[PDB]
């Protein structure tokens, strides 16, 4: 209750939190470095060495012919596994849907276990809606880096976001799925398309706004896709029209590009992750890591005797116990500290009013940096598109999905303002996808099956 000492503690906390600050000049440097890696990823000469893969998706502008009817859309990679029945006409409407929690033994076991579980979920969905005998074209949203040979054929480059199933990396993902369906043998599907989640988001948003040519995810992980000129897509023969490119920007920094900005907290999260040294840019933004970064900031403040009387509870010293959703909930607190108190009390802590305020500042520090780093990536893509299109003023729509962008109380606002400062002569409209994956994957499958 000594207000002079409370102020001195908050001042020391501010000196430590200041490390998270990124000036406009730092963001421009990250943006330019991102653009240099994007150029590298698209070229035949430097693609293999590029950290940002810029993977061709085989999704094109003006696809021509499209089929109508019932489509099954799958989604693996986000939160849980989703199966959706989509009706495509003229339009595209989600008619039926089911989500399945993936057992930990299937995300880190064998690819056979994972794909067997996926096939079991498909069998369950078809029974709940009496359609197992019906052979529908299937579209698969698969949220991982894939080197495509075509819309329905592509190899998994590597798992990300903690996935580790053996026997998948280097294999045709559509083949892994088709093989698992065949081993079960209680239904038949024509797997016609595979798309990244950024791609499915862009397409579902494009359906509502034809100026949408960028898709971005800020959920468990962070990535973006955009419509590139075919002349710039050196990995695909042809120079007419546009093709969607999956940047896989989460791997920016994997070649040392973010070294000067990485803090001790980033090094610890990276070292304890399933993929050390990989997805470094994603680890600064994604919901799989955000809460954990705050947890490590709190432990440093506990160690400096600036928080919780210099004592950390068993829960606070537990990996993953400071959930990303707590970061959003802390920053939603009205000022009375009730929401912050609840989270901290549940974590086995006995927080003071000052402890609550410090935890809020730690959350703001990590989430603001996530918003700012993300903004440099999106600004790099948009600025590159304006330049490639020889546009004086580019008016574009960005379709977005993911829990961090959608649910965090201020990330969106901080992110938009920073993107806008970095994108002179661009008019950017941001739209949130409404059941993004399913509709997007079905529209792609409708074209793919002729
Ligand atoms: C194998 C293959 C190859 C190309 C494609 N391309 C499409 O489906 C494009 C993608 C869009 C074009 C620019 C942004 C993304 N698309 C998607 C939906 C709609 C609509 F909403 F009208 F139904 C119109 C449309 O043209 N799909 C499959
Ligand atoms: O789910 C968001 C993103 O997560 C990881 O970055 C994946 O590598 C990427 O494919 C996906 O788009
Ligand atoms: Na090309």
């Amino acid at each position: 209750e000594n207000l002079y000492f409370q102020g001195m503690k908050k001042e020391k906390v501010e000196q430590i939190l200041a490390e998270f600050q990124l000036q406009e000049e730092d963001l421009k440097k990250v943006m330019r470095r991102m653009q240099k890696e994007m150029d590298r990823g698209l070229r035949l000469e430097t693609h293999e060495e590029a950290s940002v893969k810029m993977l061709p998706t085989y999704v094109r502008s003006t696809p021509e012919g499209s089929e109508v009817g019932d489509f099954l859309s799958l989604d693996l990679g986000g939160t849980n596994f989703r199966v959706m029945l989509v009706k495509v006409g003229e339009w595209s409407v989600k008619t039926k849907h089911q989500m399945y929690s993936i057992p930990e033994d299937a995300m880190t076991g064998t690819a056979e276990m994972l794909f067997d579980y996926i096939s079991e979920c498909i069998s369950d969905f078809l029974d709940k809606h009496q359609m197992k005998h019906k052979k529908l074209p299937l579209g698969f949203t698969f949220s991982f880096p894939v080197r495509h040979e075509d819309i329905d054929k592509g190899i998994l480059l590597n798992w990300t976001k903690g996935f580790k199933a053996s026997g998948a990396e280097g294999n045709n993902v559509v083949g892994l799925l088709r093989d698992a369906i065949k081993r079960r043998g209680d239904f038949e599907m024509d797997v016609v398309a595979m798309v990244n989640d950024t791609v499915a988001t862009m397409i579902s948003c494009y359906y509502e706004d034809h100026q949408c040519e960028v898709g971005m995810i800020v959920g468990t992980g962070c990535n973006a896709c955009y419509m590139e000129e075919m002349q710039n897509v050196e990995l695909v023969e042809g120079d007419e029209g546009r093709m969607c490119v999956n940047t896989e920007w989460g791997a920016f920094g994997d070649s040392g590009e973010l070294d000067e900005f990485l803090l001790e907290y980033d090094r610890l999260v990276d070292e304890s992750s399933a993929n050390p040294g990989q997805q470094l840019y994603e680890k600064l933004i994604g919901g799989k890591y955000m809460g954990e970064l705050v947890r490590l900031v709190l432990l440093r403040l506990v160690d400096e005797n600036l928080l919780f009387h210099g004592e950390a509870s068993e829960q606070l010293r537990t990996r993953g116990a400071f959930e990303t959703r707590f970061v959003s909930q802390v920053e939603s607190d009205t000022g009375d500290r009730k929401q912050i108190y609840n989270i901290l009390s549940t974590l086995g802590l006995r927080p003071s009013t000052t402890d609550c305020d410090i935890v809020r500042r730690a959350c703001e520090s990590v989430s603001t940096r996530a918003a700012h780093m993300c903004s440099a990536g999106l600004a790099g893509v948009i600025n590159r598109m304006r330049e490639s299109r020889s546009e004086d003023v580019m008016r574009i729509t960005v379709g977005v999905d993911g829990s961090v962008y959608k649910l965090h109380p201020s990330f969106k606002e901080r992110f938009h303002a920073s993107v806008r400062r970095l994108t002179p002569s661009c008019e950017i409209t941001f739209i949130e996808s409404e059941e993004g994956s399913g509709r997007g994957a079905a529209l792609v499958s409708a074209v793919a099956c002729k």
